[PDB]
């Protein structure tokens, strides 16, 4: 009855952990996340438009934590998205990141077998209108984008980057140099392509509430801003155990397909 945990930092912990074939809630069912999207199966939807953004340009400062899972910015409802062929707007809530130290291993999903070098997660929960109506599997929305290793530094990402250097215990935080969601997203155009399917949090209690979107073109980071994730972050206290590797195996489409844009 404690924490759960990777399946790398099982051996390394000192508190006992779940590892994610163990993982209660609802982790052992049939919708779960993350898949492999085989990228010429998933039937093209034509009410898979382009998304709208409110508060991506605005310049802030965020705070961000080690919370001994990932890194994670808290948002507090400060963006918002539209579009997409989604049926409501949604509230950016937080954003994390998955990764490891070889290119092959750090994403969560794969696209046609590939893995990607880290993946970003950008969560966000469905708009509370003035109506309800009386297991949502829509309850929250994930952007996801894959990284990989580019030839530059990516200046938007910089901000981030700089504040690993002040969280790397679990429990520590905070707060990013003025920047925005907008910094860390590519430009529109590799915003046009996306895979879409219904899913669960790769987290425990890994609720089956997420309709999820996978951007087709992946994010460039510079091959040493990738390994700053592993070099400035630890699973532990101590800091003797490496943060990376967070990544939730691979699940079973089941019964679900998935569309594209
Ligand atoms: N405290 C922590 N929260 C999460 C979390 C929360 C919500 C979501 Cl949707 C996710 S994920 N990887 O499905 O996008 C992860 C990880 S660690
Ligand atoms: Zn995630």
């Amino acid at each position: 009855e404690s924490h759960w945990c990777y399946e790398v930092q099982a051996e390394s912990s000192n508190y006992p952990c779940l590892v994610p074939v163990k993982w209660g809630g609802n982790c052992q069912k049939d919708r779960q996340s993350p898949i492999n999207i085989v990228t010429t199966k998933a039937k093209v939807d034509k009410k898979l438009g382009r998304f709208f953004f409110s508060g991506y340009d605005k310049k802030q400062t965020w705070t961000v934590q080690n919370n001994g899972h990932s890194v994670m910015m808290l948002l507090e409802n400060k963006a918002s998205i539209s579009g997409g062929g989604l049926p409501a707007p949604y509230q950016a809530k937080q954003l994390h990141l998955h990764w490891s130290d070889l290119p092959y291993k750090g994403s969560e999903h794969s696209l046609d077998g590939e893995h990607f070098a880290m993946e970003m997660h950008i969560v966000h929960e469905k708009e509370k209108g003035t109506s309800r109506n009386v297991d949502p599997e829509d309850e929250i929305a994930v952007l996801a984008f894959l990284v990989e290793a580019g030839t530059q530094v990516n200046e938007g990402f910089q901000p981030l980057v700089e504040a690993l250097s002040n969280i790397p215990k679990p429990e520590m935080s905070t707060t990013m140099a003025e920047s925005s969601l907008l910094d860390l997203l590519p430009k529109e155009e590799k915003l046009r392509h996306y895979f879409r399917y219904l899913g669960s949090l790769t987290t425990p209690t890994c609720d089956e509430k997420v309709v999820w979107t996978v951007f087709r073109e992946p994010i460039q980071l510079h091959r040493e801003q990738i390994l700053a994730f592993s070099q400035k972050l630890y699973y532990d206290k101590e800091q003797t155990v490496s943060m990376k590797d967070n990544v939730r195996p691979l699940q079973q489409l089941g019964q679900r397909t998935v569309i594209k844009s």
